[PDB]
């Protein structure tokens, strides 16, 4: 379920693929109510 354009959730939202190990993968997407939010760059999970 890779988010191959920015916005795959939404054109106003925004979606990135996050993955830092081999162990696992991470996702992110922020959905747009009352206040517009888009997606997170940080990645400190590990």
């Amino acid at each position: 379920g890779l988010c191959s354009e920015n916005g795959d959730c939404a054109a106003d939202e925004c979606c990135v693929d996050t993955v830092f190990e081999g162990d696992m993968v991470t996702r992110s997407c922020e959905k747009t109510t009352g206040n517009f939010t888009e997606c997170p760059g940080l990645t400190p999970i590990a």
